[PDB]
């Protein structure tokens, strides 16, 4: 049938169903409600950044709108709702003074999810640094960030943690190291080349150690301040796309892990083994900062659960390795991305570029992590796809190939559980079509529709996908 023999009795008993947004592409309201701006409010607001000069100023004005938004996710059987506080909403300097207006909203829209059933996952944190952060202290290249973000997070506990008990620190820490400092593409746009200033070669480094220091010190906070009371826990979202060695030579199969370790391990060996890959550690060598063995053990074991931002897979081609000039994080690798294996695609693309649908490749992460690892708690935190811009209301709502993506996806998460995968939970990237960043609003990740003129929601048929596959 539609749902492929897919429902709640297919995954474990209590398995998290939710939804994502975050709070930039979402929220609106960006200069309004004491809100300060984050460097994605400076970096949108510049011509030629986005796409059609477009920016998150208005978004979905789920601001507005929370109430909306969270009946409709109740109506489509969802049991949770992962979300971010903006930073600069709370503290609009992202120190000092405490934007009350700010607080008051997280507040109403944490009471309205549980008032309503749904369980609330909170990410402090999702690329929306506030601006006066990053021009008094240089945001993520200065240590000082630890001390920073301890203080903001130590502020949620207090103020939202008697309700909320699942949070997570960051949101794709890798992105925010390849995009804001090796390839210059995102904010601070820094990079070799770049007019900002930076080092591809070193810069994704130090901001990569950074977050790992600032999650951990911040769940030190948590651990030795609120934990006791609240009795909640705290983790971290990392992306991980899916390596599959080309070929079963030698090299490709290295390549493939390799690619796997400067992904995924970055994080994952400090967070888990306390120490940087080895393969990192012996390519990168200098230009990786080393943890001291107080913050190895401070890192180790940090992450109560493991987000995953799951959404495509590639193949990996190697060669010999060689001793190189140092350019970038991605030369670093020393590998070939490819995209097809015996002339065909290794999947179709979908709006985005880099989004090839490959389910297999939700398997392949999983049952990976699991298997290197020691199985840790994992919550797939994002999963979808997106629709081209310029359709028609109805063309949108018909998302068949959606449809086919979360069916064909979802099953290779339930083959990955039922091999013994400790995967918790499962969220939807996105509730609603929003701001896609560089894309603006010509991409559209949500299983329901937004019309970006008029404001007004329309579900989708992945949306009804899930309230049948989902229904108690
Ligand atoms: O976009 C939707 C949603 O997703 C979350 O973030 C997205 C980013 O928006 C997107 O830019 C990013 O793109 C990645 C891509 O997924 C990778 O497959 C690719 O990886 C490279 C690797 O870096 C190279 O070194 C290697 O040689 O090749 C591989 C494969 O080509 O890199 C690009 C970036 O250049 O994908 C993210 C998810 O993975 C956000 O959380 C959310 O807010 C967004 O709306
Ligand atoms: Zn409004």
């Amino acid at each position: 049938n539609w749902l492929g023999g897919l429902s709640r009795a297919a995954f474990p008993k209590r398995f998290v169903f939710g939804t994502v947004t975050s709070a930039y592409q979402v929220e609106g309201m960006a200069a309004s409600g004491g809100r300060g701006p984050s460097i994605w409010d400076a970096f949108a607001h510049t011509p030629g950044n986005v796409a059609g000069n477009q920016n998150g100023d208005v978004a979905t004005d789920q601001y507005h709108r929370y109430k909306e938004d969270v009946n409709l996710m109740k109506s489509l059987n969802f049991d949770a709702y992962r979300f971010s506080i903006s930073w600069s909403r709370i503290f609009p300097d992202g120190e000092g003074r405490v934007n009350q207006e700010g607080v008051a909203y997280y507040n109403n829209l944490i009471n309205y999810l549980l008032q309503k059933g749904i369980t609330p996952y909170v990410n402090l944190y999702h690329y929306d640094l506030p601006l006066a952060l990053e021009k008094k202290y240089g945001g993520w290249l200065n240590a000082k960030m630890a001390d920073l973000f301890t203080e903001y997070a130590d502020f949620c506990f207090k103020t939202f943690g008697n309700r909320v008990k699942h949070w997570f620190t960051f949101n794709q820490p890798r992105i925010v190291a390849l995009l804001g400092y090796d390839q210059g593409t995102n904010p601070p746009k820094r990079c070799t080349k770049c007019a900002a200033g930076g080092n591809s070669a070193t810069e994704p480094y130090i901001v990569a150690h950074n977050f790992l220091l600032s999650h951990a010190a911040a769940v030190a906070r948590y651990r030795t301040k609120y934990q006791a009371a609240q009795q909640g826990k705290v983790g971290i979202v990392l992306d991980f796309n899916w390596y599959e060695a080309l070929s079963n030579s030698t090299e490709d199969q290295a390549a493939a892990q390799r690619a796997r370790d400067f992904h995924i391990g970055w994080y994952l060996d400090p967070l888990i083994n306390g120490h940087y890959p080895q393969i990192m550690q012996d390519l990168v060598k200098d230009r990786l900062p080393k943890f001291t063995p107080e913050q190895a053990r401070l890192v180790k074991g940090s992450a109560d659960y493991i987000g995953i931002n799951q959404y495509t897979a590639s193949y990996m081609k190697g060669q010999q390795l060689m001793q190189q000039t140092p350019t970038s994080y991605s030369a670093d690798w020393q590998v070939t991305a490819v995209f097809a294996k015996n002339g065909k695609p290794i999947g179709p693309q979908a709006n985005s570029n880099w989004l090839y649908i490959v389910p297999w490749g939700m398997y392949g992460c999983v049952n990976y992590i699991k298997q290197k690892y020691g199985n840790p708690t994992v919550v797939i935190t994002e999963n979808g796809m997106d629709q081209p811009a310029n359709l028609s209301r109805d063309q949108y709502l018909r998302d068949t190939t959606r449809v086919h993506f979360y069916r064909s996806y979802l099953t290779q998460l339930k083959k990955a559980i039922d091999e013994g995968a400790n995967v918790a939970g499962y969220f939807a990237w996105s509730l609603l079509d929003n701001f896609e960043w560089l894309s603006g609003y010509t991409s559209k990740f949500g299983i329901v529709y937004v019309d970006f003129n008029t404001l007004e929601r329309h579900p989708k048929a992945s949306a009804y996908w899930f309230r049948d596959m989902l229904k108690h």
